[PDB]
């Protein structure tokens, strides 16, 4: 008895909602919420590869603070083949994203006493000189260590914090050098080469678009990137740069701003705006700001991205047992359940797939907690509160989207299958977030791609030639969708559909809803 | 600034909507509450019944509690032929429906002092003898009144209240005699010939269906009316009777209940079950339950009509003043006003347009009030509960009926255009009461006139014939709705309006939503 | 500019409200949510355990399923110690409570190797034999595994999982042997001394309070602890079987069920009907039903808790990284916050604060966390909804309670003084979930203690003499809690703050409410 949370998300008030949640209530089998894998060691494979598709995986994801472009090319050159692999059956085939995350402006260290992988070890109360002579920057140790940004004796005071190594080892700034400051351990640990430092309430001028950035977007473009994840995004200014770098050529790539800082967060009206999507980046921002106020930044940047309909990405180490672990803890399963009840377009993984030791069991979680998740949302009040802070519009695709919606919790529908181009009709159904899956069927491949920054829209790309009888041609599509769903196991023979077109050819004239029988 | 109240509907509270209506705020020129005007001396002329069509009457309601046969089906050919009158132009035409209200078990007393309109007067204190001895049935004076209900003495007790004239003289039963009852005056008043006479809190066993009932009833159909008015409907069983007594060869003739006493309102769910709509007789009503409950079985009634989707009618008194003045009172203005804001579909003038000196003002009135009031109706949060409170549902037509209303909300549209044969996709449309006027294209006339039984629903009548390419046939009825819609100023040019359609001819095939520009 | 999330708790909309979550808005300086800790190696020392009040620790949970009671009773005597050296000072003293927690009716297996803590490791594909033959409790390997739980083989089938430490390493049973069980290793690892066994959807027969647990239960009685966590908790007889085992001597010792596995969950609300409060396990729970699973029942429980009123502990490796880390994982952060926002009474901390490296930076990590997330609720909305659905009560204090909770919402008021004997008034005050600290004044120290188990309420133990003007006794109390509250921060004089009282000694007299400034 109860499917897919029915009970409860049919209840009065939220509380009642809550008490209303079944684990013996079934999930339906399609999964809204968009998995995107960060790519690595672990998941490099071709072969494996094909495996990180089966489990879950819609997007890859490729850190470009890291590796060569040589090294990328072949990345994306694998995912690519094992996506493809799956082709010759455009029913069962799954579109798959390649996204580009700049490196940006970060600071890390040299190199530990010359060894590639050698570790020093500092200790609380020990003293540590960090030094921006290049002469050390492959001699750090135990009392010098060197730093790529150079102008930081300028931005940081006395009494100030640093953070090495996700935050895991602070030093604070005890006497200002000339080109060297002497640090106090407060919290001591090993430290490798290269790694991450932070310095919080600090205004380092690093560039938002750095020279390099400015190469391995250009990279990105020649190797046809659906979407670029700009990190440490602090105004507008900053978007606007990432657009002029990647130009014309690339005016079709989406740029999902990165929150990673405090004033990413103060500004972050200001960047949603210039921007396509958003991604919250907790590891960075968990730095920044004070750990204990990041669900607030999350919250906040998920709700305001809801209002304004467009994606938004919750990622950094929702899963991280897992790197070493089969199994996550009861705390990461709670993170990730609570991120699509956040309302998150998609959640992500770094190093649970790019070097952990159980990529595909670390995907395969995702599958299963977001669904599980996307069945618990309270839909009732959802809906009701999009529709009301929804802006006044006279756009008769913006009506016919809402009215698709409506419509489909009226009849609990299978699905909602759209015919767009560009993905804006679909995208349109998922800002109201409908409990039912949105099937996009498209000839479109880039928009196929980027369908998946959209919660629910569930991307199906059409091979069959244009037909002369548009009618027609419009007919098939629709069957195409209609035999996907069949497929996938979204929905039976007898069962009903909500089926969005429009009038004709072209983008921007969808405008018809039906409530079809599956065939 | 503000157009139908746009500014209150966009508010959180109610009370803040309250706080914004605004008398400065012009509403649309649509009128959804239909206007059923009881046909009398003062508007059977064919002449002034063309003015009755312009001024807003939408149906003709033919008291049969008097008046001939002969009397009538003049009555009714007088309608006919101020209606077709317009005919000459499909697109101006406005149908009008014929209303059948039966006498049913009423009571009434003899003539006075012989004479035709002699009035007698009893004095409060004095004593009156009501006699069931024919022999003074045409003899009723100051101290005998003779009455129809002969088995009366056998269901009124000593103490019981005895009203006279729609309850303005009353009696109490002082001494129950064999043929006779000997009262007491509470309070006088003239006295004229065959009055009303109700027995509050009494089990008068007279017919539901009378003789005379029965009589009528078949000359209803005879006489082709859309809907039959059942007076003093107390159980299902007595809706029943009259579906038999119509039976097949009126099946398709609306049985509208009138709860008019205090068993009629006890058992109102039963009978709204069994009829296809409600009217809240008030008069009769007023009389039979104490006045200041009278609110509250109206309210109810409306109430639980809305829930059921299914007709309600708010009839009697709303405009008395008007029998003799030419303007209303503050109280009349507001009781309309609020019977609309409360959800009837349909207001009613009984002697305001039967017999009073201004049929035209008062019917003008009506049209001005509810257009007024139509607008104050908080649709946030109508639409809201009735979607709450409404079933859960896998019809087709249901959903797609939702979906429409949702999508008009949404884009402001002129109008909801909705091609109908039997009425029913229209009428689910009306049921989530959206803001627009819902203007209900169809080839049927019988279906046409009945739907004026629906808040919303705007009736239009195809004449033109039918083209082989359905296609073009339905794309032909929609640019009719398009073309009236026009003509009466619900929209013009530039502006969206929502369609329904169906996939292919015959009932039960809506199923199609499409938001169009008006050509 | 905002304090404590007030911009975000004023909107209309849920939606509205996490919009409005601001990272610059600090919260009150009052921590609403209970933090128990489990004690162990890491926090035994008298010494340490005044850091671990100091931090933040509420109560101490002893995890009986481990050592000795010569041991506990020295932790026990331990805790009361550092409590003690604080009660110098009734304004700054803050009471401790000891929890029990039975090993209830749990498996595990035997010794590895002989060695104390020597480590076979299984691996994938390999097969394991289980056996119960005790000549091998002290020999286990990488072959034979041996189980406390005899009866095993006749509950488990041929095809089941068996899970052992903390589900890591998983087995199947091929063949069902007659003493043992032929497996295979589904995942291996390295399989230590001693550890847990998990049979999911297994109808395991061991007792519900089993011989050790009596033992332990009335060993809990004679060291006068607080309350006791009943571990798997099937259904209500066992809940019962718990009451009676601590029997009159212990009758006013919170029972609070711990829910961990499937049966449980279904009898949910028979079990929260005979317990005092319920712990949500999800440690075991997440091995006896799918991980993806367990914030549905953690949600679900959490809120039927709110509904009955009575205490939730939403527990288990809330900040695992942290029993290595000086810091927590986003994911972590993110559990914690929910946890709060959920609607827990209280959050826990096992391995973190029992054997972990940073025991005080965990408990300090979550009074940070609670505190945030306490600031993030939308109490406009819970508010309306738990007096919604709150049952209809003639109860004077109930009825002073709901008055209390609204008019300290209507005037921003620093905190609810309440004075209780037996702690249902302040508890009362607590079901409704007001945004100030419920500061409960009493002179019943056990009342004090368990006073932890509620959301809001900070326990405060009067140890002034009773004056004979009872007049003046509630007012000595009544500024007594006026002046902890003026030294823990919570408010400052001119304040005004909400005060309940009674018109006669005793308990169940509550029904005065005063809106007061701070002396
Ligand atoms: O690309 P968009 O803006 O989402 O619009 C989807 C479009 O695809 C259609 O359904 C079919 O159009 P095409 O044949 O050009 O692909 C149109 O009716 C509609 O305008
Ligand atoms: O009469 P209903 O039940 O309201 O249905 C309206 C019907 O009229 C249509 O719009 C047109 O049908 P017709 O050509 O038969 O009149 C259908 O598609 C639809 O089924
Ligand atoms: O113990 P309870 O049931 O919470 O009631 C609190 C009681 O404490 C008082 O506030 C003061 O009474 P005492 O002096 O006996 O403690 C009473 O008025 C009230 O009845
Ligand atoms: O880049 C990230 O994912 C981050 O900074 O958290
Ligand atoms: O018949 C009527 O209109 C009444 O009784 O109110
Ligand atoms: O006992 C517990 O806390 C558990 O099992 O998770
Ligand atoms: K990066
Ligand atoms: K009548
Ligand atoms: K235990
Ligand atoms: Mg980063
Ligand atoms: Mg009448
Ligand atoms: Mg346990």
């Amino acid at each position: 008895i109860q499917t897919q949370q029915l009970h409860a998300a049919m209840a009065d008030t939220f509380l009642e909602h809550m008490c209303r949640l079944d684990i013996d209530s079934p999930p339906i089998t399609a999964r809204n919420t968009g998995i995107i894998c960060t790519i690595g060691p672990a998941s490099r494979s071709v072969e494996t590869l094909k495996e990180m598709i089966k489990s879950g995986m819609n997007v890859a994801r490729l850190n470009f603070s890291h590796g060569t472009h040589e090294y990328h090319a072949e990345t994306i050159k694998n995912v690519r083949t094992a996506t493809e692999s799956f082709a010759s059956d455009p029913i069962l085939y799954r579109p798959v994203a390649v996204a580009l995350d700049t490196k940006g402006p970060e600071i890390r260290t040299g190199l530990i006493k010359g060894s590639g992988t050698a570790e020093v070890e500092l200790k609380k109360g020990a003293t540590l000189k960090i030094t921006l002579d290049n002469a050390y920057m492959e001699k750090c140790d135990e009392n010098i260590l060197w730093l790529d940004y150079k102008n930081i004796c300028k931005v940081v005071e006395v009494g100030s914090k640093i953070y090495v190594d996700d935050g895991l080892i602070s030093l604070q700034v005890k006497q200002k050098g000339a080109d060297f400051l002497v640090t106090e351990v407060e919290n001591g640990g090993s430290l490798g080469s290269k790694k991450g430092v932070n310095l919080p309430g600090a205004a380092v001028d690093l560039p938002a678009v750095s020279e390099k950035d400015i190469q391995d977007l250009k990279f990105g473009v020649e190797q046809d990137v659906d979407m670029v994840f700009a990190s440490f995004i602090r105004k507008a200014s900053d978007v606007h740069e990432v657009r002029k770098v990647l130009g014309e050529k690339g005016k079709n790539i989406k740029i999902i701003s990165k929150i990673e800082n405090h004033e990413g967060v103060r500004r972050f009206d200001e960047i949603l705006e210039a921007s396509d999507g958003i991604m919250v980046a907790r590891g960075d921002l968990g730095i920044e700001i004070p750990a204990e106020k990041v669900f607030l930044a999350q919250k906040m940047m998920i709700g305001r991205c809801n209002r304004a309909g467009k994606p938004v990405i919750c990622a950094t180490q929702m899963l991280e047992s897992m790197i070493k672990k089969p199994r996550p803890t009861r705390a990461e399963g709670s993170d990730v359940a609570n991120a699509v009840l956040d309302g998150a377009d998609c959640i992500m993984l770094s190093g649970e797939t790019a070097k952990g030791d159980y990529p595909l069991e670390a995907v395969r979680m995702q599958n299963l907690i977001a669904r599980e998740a996307e069945a618990a949302i309270y839909h009732l009040q959802l809906f009701e509160e999009l529709r009301r802070l929804a802006p006044i519009t006279s756009d008769p695709t913006e009506a016919t989207a809402v009215g698709a919606v409506e419509a489909s919790f009226k009849c609990c529908s299978g699905a909602i299958i759209v015919l767009t181009k560009s993905g804006r009709s679909a995208h349109q159904v998922a800002r109201y977030r409908p409990r039912a899956p949105i099937i996009a069927v498209t000839r479109n491949p880039q928009t196929a791609r980027q369908a998946h920054l959209y919660r629910g829209i569930f991307p199906v790309l059409c091979k069959d030639p244009v037909q002369e009888a548009w009618a027609e041609d419009v007919d098939l599509r629709v069957n195409f969708a209609m035999n996907v769903g069949k497929a996938r196991g979204f929905f039976k023979k007898g069962d009903v559909v909500i089926v969005l077109t429009g009038w004709r050819p072209g983008s921007g004239f969808t405008n018809t809803m039906r409530v079809v029988p599956v065939p």
